């Protein structure tokens, strides 16, 4: 029993991290096969970041301007191109530790593990969720740019996030591995606004099911509710509206606990209106939305990977 | 900026996990050099666990009774011995992926990463703390026995914990890598009581310093206090007493924030007496004690490892 914010094992990703240097700037890159992926603003100086013309800047760079180190093994850049907001440095040596991998663009509310890196070397691993406003609430210092987010599906590493910037508000923004930002952000040092952040309701419900699995049942209500009446309460409290697809996803958790999804929603409705009154659920005094229904099934059933 | 419950990268440990089978029982083992370490109750059946005589049980087992698999590579057991509560299975093949490692016995209040495993295969990684009553509040299912806790000190993996059992109360107990239990527990299926659990005060203070580093300063008091007057308040609320060694450890955090340790204690005193009044600190509505002063310095300065 028990429940923890659990990350994926990072071994397969550690052997793909390299440091990329272009002039004075050094950040992390992802070395898969004979291509190194990294944020394109590595070609910028501190002055260029206020209003960078990436095409013009990249023209003044040639293959020998980029320095890729994989520990004490230096790679030679043989070609370079710009795909959206990432640079693709084609190198001579293919990574011998390349795992079976895939590039994926996740949807808001999904979770993934982050391997925070500095100078190409891993520092730590943690789990987080893509917020509905396409930011993440991470833990990043200067030089962490190019650190990647990922999931593991059996033997396959699914890369879904590359870190690019910290907003003036202290939250974090990045791209998929094809260089398309999550959200409306641009890789430029200017004031940028993230939308209103909401709570991922389907995740909160999954977490309440995890609490029931672990013996925390005090919030279980003697009432029920309707999908429309719940959504009317949820939207007052800045919660994501619940759809039928969400009910379908929670089905397995309903069957294991014998508690119908709508009855769980009624318990959530009371928690929203009356608070938690100094009590706790699974050790927390707040409603938690960083666990997807699949995360809960994974942890409470013991799924492993290669 | 930002702050997350961050685990160590697990790659060095993943290549050491193997599955150990003795008769019907299968659990995880740790393969370092030509020795496999695992909980000794792998030699028990479900009936033996109520009152096991481990010496008599081990006598009825020979080297060929143990089946060690490292993926699809079967190891041959050439010798076996019992060191306290762990079994040491000497095998023919030395682990080629053996990292520079060390066996350490941590003290209560220290933190470490857990690589939860099933059938010798990693499932996930999370960070936790050794409680003052020598339990851990983990996330473990049946068959996770033999999963290890560890820290990384540059290139050296420091193994400090091997998981053995879940108590009837739902918390977890285990040994160091020499087989000595943390706490007063025995590897037997009987009702066992853990002591009163207290809060690790030096950790709570480190976390408040992390909050100040990250812009959360509302709890900062216009008062001060004495070490004795604080300890008198802390012991009422089941907090560990603060000593001068704790003040010395927090010194670097004091210098970076310009807030003296005793002034921070005064802020903590008010939080204990008046609660948090629906507010939050670093995203939490409770005082957090699973971050050591070194954890905070590591995360807020960006320490990396090989
Ligand atoms: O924000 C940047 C650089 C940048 C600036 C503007 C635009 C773009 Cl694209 C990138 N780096 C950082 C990323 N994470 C965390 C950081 C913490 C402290 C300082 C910088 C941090
Ligand atoms: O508790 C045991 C076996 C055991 C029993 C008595 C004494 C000893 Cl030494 C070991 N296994 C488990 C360890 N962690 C988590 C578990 C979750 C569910 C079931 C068993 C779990």
């Amino acid at each position: 029993s028990g429940f923890r914010k659990m990350a994926f094992p990072s071994g397969k990703v550690e052997g793909c991290m390299v440091q990329v240097t272009c002039g004075t700037t050094t950040l992390n890159g992802l070395w898969l096969d004979d291509v190194v992926y990294c944020p394109r603003h590595v070609i910028c100086t501190s002055e260029d970041m206020l209003n960078p013309n990436y095409e013009d800047l990249l023209i003044r760079k040639s293959n020998h301007n980029f320095l890729v180190q994989a520990g004490n093994v230096q790679l030679r850049v043989i070609g370079h191109s710009m795909q959206n907001c990432v640079l693709k440095l084609k190198v001579d040596t293919a990574n011998p530790k390349t795992p079976k991998y895939k590039f994926v663009r996740i949807q808001p509310g999904q979770t993934f593990s982050v391997l925070a890196c500095y100078n190409g070397s891993p520092s730590g691993v943690y789990q987080c969720a893509m917020r509905p406003n396409f930011t993440i609430k991470g833990s990043f210092l200067n030089g962490s740019c190019g650190s990647v987010g990922f999931n593991i599906d059996y033997d396959c590493v699914s890369f879904c996030y590359m870190h690019h910037m910290e907003l003036p508000t202290g939250v974090h923004a990045g791209t998929d591995l094809e260089g398309n930002f999550y959200g409306p952000f641009v890789d430029r040092q200017t004031a940028q606004a993230a939308g209103t952040d909401t709570t991922i309701t389907v995740n909160v419900l999954a977490w309440l099911y995890a609490a029931v699995i672990n013996g925390d049942r005090w919030f279980l209500n003697r009432f029920t509710t309707t999908l429309n009446d719940f959504n009317l309460v949820a939207m007052k409290y800045n919660y994501e509206p619940l759809t039928q697809d969400h009910v379908d996803i929670l089905g397995p958790l309903s069957a294991q606990t014998g508690i119908a999804v709508l009855d769980m929603c009624a318990s959530l409705k009371e928690l929203l209106q009356n608070g938690m009154n100094g009590r706790t659920i699974l050790g927390s005094a707040l409603l938690e939305d960083e666990f997807t229904p699949f995360d809960v099934v994974r942890q409470c059933s013991g799924v492993t990977f290669q």
